[PDB]
């Protein structure tokens, strides 16, 4: 049993996904422990989540996208829900990103995703406490 | 542009019909304007939300039904949203919900009916007090 | 608790709406009892089935049509199964039957038109007894 | 056998509602018989097609949406084509269109509203003149 | 042309996803060539079904849950419909079954799978006479 | 940026995938440059979009095949749309393409395989030249 921290990011807000991408999720049976919308997540809360991406070249305009519009953050629970959740997602990369897949179905660009899945069991802790202090 | 009060009942999350009910009101062109999840909600906000009903014959159920699981309330804004959206919820009784509206095409019991909707200007108001003080 | 006996049509397998058809009763939370797969009904089945239009204009087209690929009988189990599935049905004539409902979505001809549910309680025994003796 | 004239409008291109259209009635079993794709209807066509609103108070803004994106005019082929496609498009107003309709379940202004469908007879063999001469 | 057989398991049933995986395997274009529908299948029929796990520390586990609700069996024809519908079916693993799959987009348990699907032509036809002797 | 050639094949049209096909590049938000419906397409146009094929044994099957119903030609455009919707379209092969893809959820024969799209930029051009000179 595992919790990883998903964000539904702006574009899916923008593009009207946001029921399509956790239907997704809920659809794989993983249970929603935590729920936050917010009408425009505060920039420090996102460079906190994207730290590690500080000295790339998109940093600012990750930063910028991320504060664009609306985001919910969302505590899933489920054996291997991490790895599991990761695989729904789909590679970052447009080009990569498998058919079935959320960002494989829906996603074309590198920086508009759609959403977030914590990429190991360190991080998953890391950006739950970000998100739900 | 209105606001009406969403809840999304225990039932749809028994039933993993989350997405499918807010994904009918996402493709409506409606938006989320606030959201909160409830692992349980409190049994005051839930006899506050239905005060209406307190001497009624089926409120303890009714509460009893409202805490057995997780619920999402959900504020929703558009023109005349409160009107529109309790259209796609449908009629509480399932002999008389039409197929095409929310409890007509996926509820089948007069309690468990999935989604509660702001019936009016004034409740709404009232409703979106309670879940979002 | 009601019992009600559904037939899927030759047209629905020809189009493949089986499952299209099947799913909408199944959202509305109605429970499979009984079922069975006929490659080829048996036309004597099927003039007991509609006994009642043996002298109408139509009664050898529509057993001829019943005939004309495979169905599948099915009694359904849940509170007002019969009036309840009659309305996700629709009419039987294109001209009536209401956006939402299986023929107002899918059906465009008065004979061909996917699916068949009791209308009564006595019918629903009745046919019920016919595919399921 | 009827013909009826079409148009998608510029706003299911906006929204990604092309298909969602297309499909309805696609399942509704109506053959596509013409079909042009217009990056920009010209003005004088659009004109043409709500000549008898051209006096109206919404005329100028009515045109101004429809050049604002690219338009699918589409000739649909099947029995009461007319009527038929009629029921599925809904009634022009938020207020009035049914769930389980396009507009119903989709549109939410009375101007941005999804989808043309001729009329009537007179009005089909009209527009389809005016969009395939 | 090949003859697989296929189960929709009970997790199915409880999840109210019959509809959803047969709906799959229909978009594919395999034909029922014979469907049988159990309430709940004799547990030796189970055994004999799962004959080559007897030694395997699940196979009690595994009979158990397939006697606790409702079977469908499904013989479908095809060209390679065994490989193919295994494909479709997607891996036992959760860790594995791939987005797209059955299992990848709907399985979140390598015991409540939802669906069997025969692995080789030796299998299938060892199967078939079991379900439909 | 780049603009590939699609083809909806006259199998789509006879099994009801035009919009399902459509709707998939849709969602992936790709944008529709040119769109031509045929009723027929001259036999001529498909030998010639077919050129490459001229001396294999299916060649002529293939064209009968694309001569046998209607097409829809599309001009989609995007950034690297022409090996993006290569792998939304999926391989050829029934035995090979996968789950999520077009082909791997819909088609089942090698040749009646729903969806043609342009393999490389250079056919891209070639293709656009043919069916949009
Ligand atoms: C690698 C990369 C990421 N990003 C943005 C989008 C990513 O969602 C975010 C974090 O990158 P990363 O953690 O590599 O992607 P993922 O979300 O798949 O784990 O940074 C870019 O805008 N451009 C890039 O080249
Ligand atoms: C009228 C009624 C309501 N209820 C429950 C279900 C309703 O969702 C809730 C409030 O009733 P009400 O406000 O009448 O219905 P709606 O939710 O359609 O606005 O009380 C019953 O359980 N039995 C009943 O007979
Ligand atoms: C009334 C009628 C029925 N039929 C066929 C189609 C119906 O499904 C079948 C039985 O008719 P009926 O019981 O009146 O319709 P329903 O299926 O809606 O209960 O007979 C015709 O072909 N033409 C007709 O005019
Ligand atoms: C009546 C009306 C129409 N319109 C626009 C939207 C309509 O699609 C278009 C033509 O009107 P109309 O033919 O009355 O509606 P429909 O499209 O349902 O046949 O004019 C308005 O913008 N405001 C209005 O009050
Ligand atoms: C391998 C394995 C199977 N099972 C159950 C679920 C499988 O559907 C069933 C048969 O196993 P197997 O034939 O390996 O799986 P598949 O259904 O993918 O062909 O046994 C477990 O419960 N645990 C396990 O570790
Ligand atoms: C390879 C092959 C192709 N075809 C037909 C179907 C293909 O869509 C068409 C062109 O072949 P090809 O370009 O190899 O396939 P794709 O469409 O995946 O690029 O020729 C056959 O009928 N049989 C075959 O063995
Ligand atoms: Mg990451
Ligand atoms: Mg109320
Ligand atoms: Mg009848
Ligand atoms: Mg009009
Ligand atoms: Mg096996
Ligand atoms: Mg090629």
């Amino acid at each position: 049993l595992q919790r990883t921290l998903v964000l539904i990011k702006p574009d899916a807000f923008e593009r009207s996904l946001v029921a399509e991408i956790m239907g997704r999720i809920e659809k794989k049976n993983f249970k929603i422990v935590s729920m936050k919308f917010w009408s425009k997540a505060p920039r420090n809360l996102i460079e906190q989540h994207y730290k590690e991406h500080s000295e790339q070249s998109y940093f600012n305009d990750l930063c910028d996208f991320m504060v664009s519009g609306p985001i919910i953050s969302i505590v899933y629970e489920g054996t291997d829900a991490i790895s599991k959740i990761r695989r729904l997602q789909g590679n970052t990369n447009p080009l990569a990103s498998a058919p079935g897949t959320i960002r494989g179905d829906l996603a074309n660009d590198i920086g508009e995703n759609l959403i977030h899945a914590s990429d190991s069991e360190d991080s998953a802790v890391d950006e739950i406490s970000i998100w739900f202090p």
